[PDB]
């Protein structure tokens, strides 16, 4: 019955679950949780591990005390349920500090102190076994057209990564960093808002291979974009080192459902995609349990993210395994997107009047794709109407 | 009062103030023009050229000495009005057997034609003079999710553009390829779907100095993305070969409204950017006046593009020529933005204790940006209200 | 399996399996279909009847003669296979004269011959059997703000609609009119955008009783709105007259996919609405096979339409019929939610302790909704997966 | 130089320049403002007036004795400044026993405490002088579809609104209804989405004339819908009771920017149509100083809502009183759009051959609209570039 166990490699976020609710318009509706509590409740439903900010683990400014004794606490948790913590992060967007960014503050001096609490919590991280660390650049943007040059932010962004690379390179760290898009909230509009704006900026660091994305399906969803598709443009560049996983009702608000919930072919397609190209990493959750529910509705939240993966990989397999589908594929000539255009060359190409001076264009034309019945296939297989 | 000439380098495309009108709940509305009389028009309006496809040039399937003939005639309209092609394009899309693309169309055949026809093409822009030649895949993409496999696809993608490189590099000539994103529309979701993703699969091409972006106003904000951000970003890549200019009010079909119309602070902010970077590029639109106009109304909103273009460009320098909004760009650190982050080098950083030790993050918190003193300002300027 | 029968109700515009595949990109990928021929293919496929605009039955133009014959062909085949047509609307969008609009129109002598041209075909529709008689105003809108004066144009839309309740109630006629919003797209923005506007308009009619609405799945969500919430609103306004089924991926052009596609649980809870309130007009599908389809894939598209919606008819039966689903309401408050607010009344509200004075808020703050549980039980009833 | 005083009726909510700067991700920027300290800064600056939530004035949870002296200290604030109270408000919002709403609340012990809640603050208001109640049911809807009975919904909304409809009028209030449509956000969908569906269920209250709508400029265009046109029909219904003015960037989280800022051109067309219309009522500014500013830029910001207004309305007054837009409006035909359509009548028109058997449909296509010269006259106004 999609039970989970850790072999699925399920994460959660310490800020997920334990999400206080408090929204722009609303008060907290439940207590902050501990994050032994976190970590012993998401090994009972099944996950495989945990993330964090580290503001999440360690209140921001807490003495070096108070810092030691977060972290004993947190690896005996650990220790006592065999969770393992694959990512972390920094929180560089709630404290009044980096209203106008983290790496791309106007000041100077916010910058540097970005970097440095950054720094400070890549150690941790590879302390706790992370083997990726995301970079969410939220506050990095504007509101108003005057207030950030972009060419100066993207030329101070790409400065501030370089330098993380330089810092993991000479600690002989082998974490790498994922950078995630996000196209807006909270800035009116953030810097690097896509998979591809990001995916194209790596491509400008000194040290590339260090570094990938982590696309949060919400965020595409937030643009209006196709997430499967940016995630196989990621897979195609190499470069999908993390993901996080939730749902969205279409353009407005993040707003952090369950996975599986907002656009429920999307994550159907999603899951295929991710296993079909063998996608290895973390399946992690970045979602936030509805203020509505109380302690147990969190619990329910968390358990249906991984139930609904489940379902949508069965289904997902059952659709690719099926003599029919396979069939349908070939009529619709998926086999021949997959054979190169003109493995002949180019003057052979030119040469051939097969694909100009005599190709046959209205019966090209005429030839249907049959894609209808290859997608009422994939419905009847999601729903289990076969 | 805000007259072009030719100086400003305006492009408009044939099929813009050629547009008949139809849509798709609608026949069209007006005649078709030739060719020759929207150069004509064009020029008296101060129009400094024109940009082709090849079927709005040459008609679909024309003999040999038709084609010799419809291009006698441009060359001649060219030749009477001082008129230049700057820019040409392929149409890989009108025609039923693009229906599932050109370059990455399941049907191999289709993908060798698509190729043929652009080389074709290829040859005639470079013969009339043309230094960069658009791709806009419209027909790239899908309705459903079985339908295109969109790895095998970024493959075929790829060979194509490679394969066009080779051409040009075979053949001597000096023109660059510009890549045109959009989300959607004519398909459900069309590959390389914004200007980021354009600029991601560029870096993997085997020659990618050849290639740059050909972003539309309209198309980045069809995703609600800001387009002066993602043109920011090109200009940052290098990648800003070319651009077409428009208007379009939100998240819907494209709407292709004249340059000024729909988002006028983002054409604003724009016209501020490409004039401070100094691109020295066509001012091209692609527009269709729209269908309740008559032949009067085609030129008047084509009049209109050029004339907004002027009056922004008047209002951007003035805004920065201010030295009460150079005073508001220093109060809003905007200076500092554009000094690095840590010329100093890592250890130096990792050693300043001002950088995080000794930083008082409250006092840095505590200071405003300035952002809405700035922001008011650049109203007041856009709005001749200084 | 899931095999529709006449007694569903299922019934199709002949425009939809009819449509050719014109895009503003691209031209027609299909043959046009004789009407006959697709009353035969749909009744085949087990659709109750069928649905016409004046000029998708009458070409156009039409002689007395033609339009006679062309009529009379039609009846043959309704009688040769025992469809209905429960529904006709007007074409008045796609002729030119139609550019403004038809109603609204600027142009006097315009809005006057779209009323002569509907009033013609009420007459038809009523004798072809019609029960209602849509209207769906697809050119009346704008582009730009002076080109209408919106209040103006809601003086003459109320005028035509009122003279359309005259004439049907002069003729006795016991036909009914159902006006269909829609935001945008052919019109920048179009008036009446939504279920709501168009609700309230009803409310000023001369004779509202003679008006409800058709609302489209895909219109909705092209302002980002919830379908089900819209059609629950019409429901308790008693105005649901008809109904137009699709799929719509988001806000972006209307896209008219099967229905089913699109977004999948808001078409679940679209059913569950539709089944729970008892709605008994037509199934009507609103949609278009995409043109990378041919002959076949059209009836496997439309084909589609029906089984989607009977399995999702059978999941939502499934789910409210569910014991553990009917606890989880209860656990949820459902029930609370249908019983009155103060039956008691005003004054015995304000003497009541219990509802401020003594009102524990923190007691009641902490009482979860259980509203994920119940979500993850709907989403196990859609998938099969319970 | 656009400087407001008290007789333009700007008004100013106090929890707009009293926002902390709390959003999502991200804790208070700005110490929180003393009502008393607002009304003083926003009377300098030339506002007419304030605005307030329940909470934003007492405390909540405040005893009779601190009611009283908050009471007593704004009630001296007022009479310092010559400042009016047009408009008060509930906040049935904040307080975690609302997450599920306030009159549409699962739990029908919140129901009735929101009632109470919202009758004491009626009392108060009147006490301050509120010609205005406004209604703001942000909590009202679901993010989940078994969550929320929409019918169910509407009827508790209904009986809500018909008691405090009821409480008025005991006490002899003049006091009216403005109700406040949102399309999400905070909930995943809100009931009542749009200026339409207020619109609408207003209708079917017992008392209809004493509730209108309080369109908020941002919240139409958080659905992507045109603002000037949702204004215009709440005009041509007689209910636009008060408004809301803001800036939005499209489709997205709801950013409260001033006014101005966003669409610009659609706040043109705004302020032309309410200064057309003669709107009477508060020109009200709902907006968030952006939690970039210190102290000085709240007040920068504010200043800037009303300097636009002013700006936008001198324009406008413009545009309308040139000859030359009045020639170009005939041109376009407004004056015949304001003609009846059929005043001779039914019989009348269809007896006018002129309307259908001799109308000559190609001559009235064949003339064009006029409306891009017409909308570039309106571009030339805006810019001061005529
Ligand atoms: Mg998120
Ligand atoms: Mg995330
Ligand atoms: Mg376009
Ligand atoms: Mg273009
Ligand atoms: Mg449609
Ligand atoms: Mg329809
Ligand atoms: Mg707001
Ligand atoms: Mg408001």
């Amino acid at each position: 019955n999609y039970q989970p166990t850790p072999e699925d490699r399920f994460t959660f976020g310490l800020w997920t679950v334990g999400w206080q609710g408090r929204d722009p318009f609303g008060d907290a509706t439940r207590r902050a949780l501990d994050p032994v509590e976190s970590v012993r409740r998401l090994a009972e439903l099944g996950a495989h591990g945990v993330t964090f900010h580290d503001d999440d683990l360690i209140p921001f400014g807490s003495s070096d005390s108070e810092r030691e004794e977060h972290v004993k606490r947190f690896r005996q948790a650990l220790d006592d349920t065999g969770m393992k913590v694959p990512m972390a992060t920094t929180n560089l967007f709630t404290h009044p500090v980096f209203k106008d960014g983290g790496f791309t503050a106007n000041d100077r001096d916010v910058r540097r102190y970005a970097l440095r609490k950054t720094i400070r919590n890549i150690d941790l991280a590879v302390e706790l076994g992370a083997e990726t660390y995301v970079a969410w650049g939220g506050r990095e943007g504007a509101e108003s057209g005057g207030a950030k040059d972009v060419r100066d932010a993207l030329d101070r962004m790409k400065e501030a990564f370089d330098l993380l690379g330089e810092y993991v390179t000479s600690q002989g760290y082998d974490i790498r960093f994922a950078i995630e898009p996000k196209p807006n909230e909270p800035r009116g509009d953030i810097l690097l808002p896509t998979v591809g704006h990001a995916l194209a900026f790596i491509e400008r660091l000194e040290r590339p291979e260090l570094y990938g994305v982590n696309p949060e399906v919400g965020h595409e969803q937030m643009a209006g974009l196709n997430f499967p598709h940016g995630i196989a443009q990621a897979l195609w560049a190499g470069k999908l080192f993390h993901i996080d996983l939730n749902g969205q009702n279409g353009i407005k608000y993040d707003q952090d459902l369950r996975f599986g919930a907002g656009d429920l072919r999307a994550a159907f397609w999603l899951v295929d995609l991710l296993e079909s190209a063998g996608y290895s990493g973390p399946r992690h959750f970045d979602f936030k349990p509805p203020r509505t529910e109380d302690f147990d509705g969190v619990w329910a939240s968390a358990a249906g993210c991984m139930r609904n993966y489940l379902i949508l990989k069965e289904r997902a397999a059952a659709f690719r395994a099926d003599p029919e589908v396979q069939e349908a594929l070939r009529a619709s000539r998926l086999d021949e997107l997959a054979r190169p255009t003109a493995a002949d060359g180019l003057q052979a190409l030119l040469d051939d009047r097969s694909a100009f001076e005599e190709f046959d264009v209205d019966a090209a034309a005429a030839r249907g794709m049959a894609f209808e019945r290859l997608d009422q296939l994939a419905m009847d297989h999601l729903l289990g109407a076969r």
